[PDB]
C-alpha cells in the first residue's frame, strides 16, 4: 500500500543490527515535572556517526542494486553533506566501497573540509540543479554506484523505522512517540512500524514553524513543500517532505506540532543543562514540541511519551551565537 | 580499622536508594579503540543535582529533637547544591554562607538556596555559619571528611560492581577523597581483585605525593586548575583508606584534562564538567598504557556535569 511495509523494516533491522548501536532510553525527572508526562528519550545522538541516519544509510548500502545487471553497489553517491553524507560515508566504509558526495562550487569551505574528514570523495558541480543532477548521474555511472536519497529512498525509510522497533521493546508501556520531521524518512519509517505493531500508540511529528511544510501539508491534505529554503537553527529539518513519505505521513501520523525558533533554542539549552546530553538543535525540536502550549491538548491518557533525540552533531563553539 | 567500613556503605545504600538515580553505565566504541581497553562510564553526571555528591549529602542529612531543622556548609559548588537538594527532600530550608561575584549570587538563588551574607574573611564566614547553625537548629556537613558522606559516595561502587560484573578496575577522580575512599572500602570488601585507581590533576597532586611519600602531604597553597571540583586536599579521615586500599594514582596535566573533556563532549555527547574529565584523561595517559593487559574491563566514574556552557569559550 505504501512505499515500505513493516516487513521491509524488519528486513532492515536484520540487515543493520550487527553494525549499529541499540541506543539507550534515558529519563529526566526535571523534564517530567515540566511537562506533567512521563518522558523517555531515545538517544540516537549516541548512534554511530552521531545520528540515527546510519540506520537508513547502512540498509541502503546493503539492499539497493545499482543496475538490473549488477546486484552489488560499487560506490555510493549522494547530494547531502551533513548527517546523511556522514552516515552514508561510514556505511560505504563498512562495506569496503567508496563514497562520493556531490558538492556545489559555492557551498562553504567548512563544508568541503568536513566531507574530506569523514572520508568521502567530493565531486564538484555548478550550484544549479541541472548541474547537480548531471554530475551525480555521471559519478553514479562511472563508478557503478547507487545514489542514496536522504529521506525518499524506500530502503532509507525502512532503516529509520528500526528506531521504533527498539523503542517499543525498550518502553513496553509507551503511549506516543515524538519525532522531528524534515524530509520525513524517519517519521514515515516509525509510523509504518508503530501502526503495524501497536496502532493505539500515537505517532506525533515535531516541526519548526519556520520550515512547516509537513504541518501545512497535513492541514491542507496534500503535499505542500516549502516554496523557499527555510531559515531555522534546526538545520537537519530544512528539507521538505516528498512523494514517498507524504502518503505515509498523511494516513498514519496522528498529529504535527510546530515550534518557534525560540522554543527550539530553549528546549535545546534545557536538554544540555538539565540532562547533560549534547543534542544538536534539530534534536531539540521534539523536546520543544512536548513543552509547547498546543501539546497540552493531547489527552492525559497519553502519559508515557518517547521523544527521539535524533542527533548530536553540533559545533559546540557555534552555540555562543545563541 | 578506618572511619568507615563496608557496613556503613550498605547502610547508606539502603538510606539513599529511594531518592537517587541508579545511573547508567555507558560505553563508547571510539574510546575503547583509543585506549585498547574495554571502558565503562558510570554516568553520575546524570545523578540528581548533576553530580554524585547527592549520595553522601543525602546519607548525611538522613543519618545525622534528633532531626535537623536546616543545613549550612562552606561548599557552594556541587556539594552545596547537593546539600540544598537534600534539604528540599527533607522539607527543610537550606542556608549557604555568602561574602557581602553577583553571577554566583544569582546562581545560588536559582537552585533554591537562602543566602546568609557575611564579611569576606576567614573568622567571619566560619562564625557566621556557626553561632547560622545554632539559630536554625541545623547541621554541618563536610564535603569529603564526614563519615556519612564517605559511606554515601561508596554506593557508586555497589552499583558499578553489579552493572559491570566483569569489571577489572575503577578509575575515580580525587579531591578531598571522600569518593575515592568510599569506593575503595566498597571495592576491597566485595571484590578485592578489582583494582582501584585515582586520577588527579598535576597542579593539585597532594594525593599522588601522599601515596609516594607514605604520609599525608596536603597542597601547600590552594591549587589553580580547571578541575575546580578537585582543588581540596586529602584529609585525615580519607588518607588512611587511600594509603592502604588504593592501587595507584595517575596524574594528568591541565592540557590532558581539557583534551579529555573536549573528546567526551564531542565523541560521547555527554556534557561532563572538566573535573569529570580528569579520570578519562587518566586512562588515555601515557602512564596508564603501562597497566597490565589482564585489566581490561575498566569503569571510569563520570562524576559530574555541572559546567557553565558559556564559560567553555575561555578554553
Ligand atoms: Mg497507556
Ligand atoms: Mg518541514
Ligand atoms: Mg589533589
Ligand atoms: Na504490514
Ligand atoms: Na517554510
Ligand atoms: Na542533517
Ligand atoms: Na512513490
Amino acid at each position: 500500500q505504501y512505499d515500505i511495509s513493516f516487513a521491509d523494516v524488519e528486513k532492515a533491522h536484520i540487515n543493520i543490527r550487527d553494525s549499529i548501536h541499540l541506543t539507550p532510553v534515558l529519563t529526566s525527572s526535571i523534564l517530567n515535572q515540566l511537562t506533567g508526562r512521563n518522558l523517555f528519550f531515545k538517544c540516537e545522538l549516541f548512534q554511530k556517526t552521531g545520528s540515527f541516519k546510519i540506520r537508513g544509510a547502512l540498509n541502503a548500502v546493503r539492499s539497493l542494486v545499482p543496475d538490473a545487471l549488477e546486484r552489488k553497489p560499487k560506490a555510493v553517491v549522494t547530494h547531502s553533506s551533513g548527517n546523511h553524507g556522514q552516515a552514508l560515508t561510514y556505511a560505504a566504509k563498512l562495506e569496503g566501497i567508496p563514497a562520493y558526495i556531490v558538492v556545489p562550487q559555492t557551498a562553504p569551505d567548512c563544508k568541503k573540509l568536513a566531507i574530506q574528514a569523514y572520508g568521502a570523495s567530493i565531486v564538484y558541480c555548478e550550484p544549479s540543479d541541472e548541474s547537480r543532477e548531471n554530475v551525480a548521474k555521471r559519478v553514479t555511472e562511472e563508478t557503478e554506484g547507487i545514489m542514496v536519497h536522504p529521506n525518499q529512498e524506500p530502503a532509507v525509510i525502512a532503516g529509520q523505522g528500526t528506531i521504533a522497533l527498539e523503542v517499543l521493546n525498550q518502553v513496553p508501556l509507551v503511549d506516543a512517540l515524538v519525532v522531528p520531521v524534515g524530509g520525513g524518512g524517519m517519521l514515515a519509517g516509525i509510523a509504518i512500524t508503530v501502526k503495524a505493531l501497536k496502532p493505539s500508540v500515537k505517532v506525533y511529528a515535531a516541526e519548526p514553524s519556520n520550515a512547516d511544510d509537513c504541518y501545512q501539508s497535513k492541514l491542507k491534505g496534500k503535499l505542500m513543500p516549502n516554496l523557499y529554503p527555510p531559515e531555522t537553527i534546526a538545520d537537519g529539518v530544512k528539507s521538505s517532505i516528498g512523494l514517498n513519505t507524504w502518503p505515509i505521513i498523511r494516513d498514519l501520523v496522528d498529529d504535527i506540532f510546530t515550534v518557534t525558533e525560540d522554543e527550539i533554542k530553549c528546549a535545546t539549552q534545557l536538554v544540555w543543562e538539565r540532562m547533560k546530553l549534547l543534542i544538536e538543535p534539530t534534536a531539540g525540536v521534539g523536546v520543544a514540541a512536548v513543552l509547547s502550549q498546543h501539546f497540552q491538548t493531547v489527552s492525559p491518557e497519553v502519559k508515557n511519551i518517547c521523544i527521539v533525540l535524533s542527533g548530536g552533531n553540533v559545533d559546540l563553539t557555534s552555540s555562543i551565537t545563541w
